[PDB]
């Protein structure tokens, strides 16, 4: 009782099941040359094979969203596919081909993504999955990325070098709501416009952040920052700078802002825009401010001790 609706070279199939999918696709194969987009969203499909889709050699867009796909979705052999949407499924491991330009795969169980070597740019949407490290994405998936959304995953650390194959293409990196406690790596991201590392667990905004010197928008809101690398410099591009919700030593703010006066101004404007106030509200009134941010006097080695003792164990 399945239905194949159609509009030009774009087809949609409804009321299909694992048991009737094979038949539906046979019917579709009758006009395979005209199949540029196939929409299978909303069904109870629990699996689909590249082999099933192999005969559709002109297929550029495939929509599998809101099915019940699980385990491995391997479509690496669909050489023509440019856009794949499997939002809202249960996929654990995902493999896609050399023509992928846009990959929507939010709200799955994904812990592994692989992308065949390609030449174009990639936009990758992986919010709300089970990614625990950037190397869960293979090197193809980390090359020539333009937009990368990894929010609401379980990433523990970040090494910018692992994104070096996107140094010239990456424009947006969202890593908010992970559990990142350490960042390192020096990469010149020539095109990076936005970096979101808010709601992670960072204690030190270190020299690695020169990798983001050129951004327009950056947030480390609601981390656990105590210190900032005084040598960091941002550019005139910066319009949004959010370090609210941390635990800064006053000295570190004085040092950093002393050589980034315009950043101090951007910080104040950013807080004003978001809360209607020129400074953030502190949790403990025994706290003052340096510019817009709360801070405490952690002179001597107290600040360094908070950072070291924050992770008093060997490095994984
Ligand atoms: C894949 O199919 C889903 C479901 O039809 C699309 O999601 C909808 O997108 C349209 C247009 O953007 C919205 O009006 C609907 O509200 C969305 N529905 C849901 C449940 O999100 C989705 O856009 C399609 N993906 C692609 C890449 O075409």
């Amino acid at each position: 009782i399945h239905e194949i609706k159609q509009n030009g070279n774009r087809y949609k199939i409804e009321k299909v099941t694992d048991s009737s999918l094979k038949q539906a696709l046979a019917s579709l194969r009758q006009s395979a040359w005209n199949v540029k987009e196939l929409d299978l969203s909303g069904n109870p499909l629990s699996q689909i094979s590249a082999a099933d889709l192999a005969p559709f050699t002109k297929l550029e867009l495939l929509n599998l969203s809101s099915n019940v796909l699980y385990e491995t979705l391997d479509l690496e052999s669909l050489s023509t596919l440019r856009t794949l949407d499997l939002n809202n499924n249960y996929v654990q491991e995902l493999l896609v081909g050399p023509s992928i330009e846009t990959l929507h795969a939010a709200n799955n169980n994904i812990s592994r993504v692989s992308c065949s070597r390609g030449q174009g740019k990639k936009n990758i949407y992986l919010a709300n999955n089970k990614i625990t490290m950037l190397r869960d994405l293979d090197e193809g998936c980390r090359s020539r990325v333009q937009y990368l959304d990894l929010k609401l995953n379980e990433i523990d650390t970040v090494n910018f070098a692992e994104l070096a194959a996107s140094s010239d293409t990456l424009e947006h990196l969202n890593l908010q709501y992970n559990f990142i406690y350490d960042v390192k790596g020096q990469v010149v991201f020539a095109k990076l416009k936005t970096l979101d590392l808010s709601s992670n667990k960072l204690a030190f905004m270190g020299p690695e952040f020169q990798s983001a010197a050129g951004v327009t928008w950056i947030s480390l809101r609601n981390n656990k920052l105590v210190l900032i690398e005084k040598a960091l410099r941002f550019s005139q591009n910066l319009e949004h700078f959010d370090l609210r919700g941390n635990g800064f030593h006053c000295g570190t703010l004085r040092d950093f802002f002393s050589k980034n006066q315009r950043v101090q101004t951007v910080a104040k404007q950013t807080v004003k825009k978001l809360t209607g106030q020129n400074e953030e509200e502190c949790t403990v009134p025994t706290l003052g401010h340096y510019g817009a941010y709360c801070c405490e006097d952690l002179p001597a080695p107290f600040a360094d001790r908070l950072i070291a003792l924050g992770h008093h164990h060997h490095h994984h």
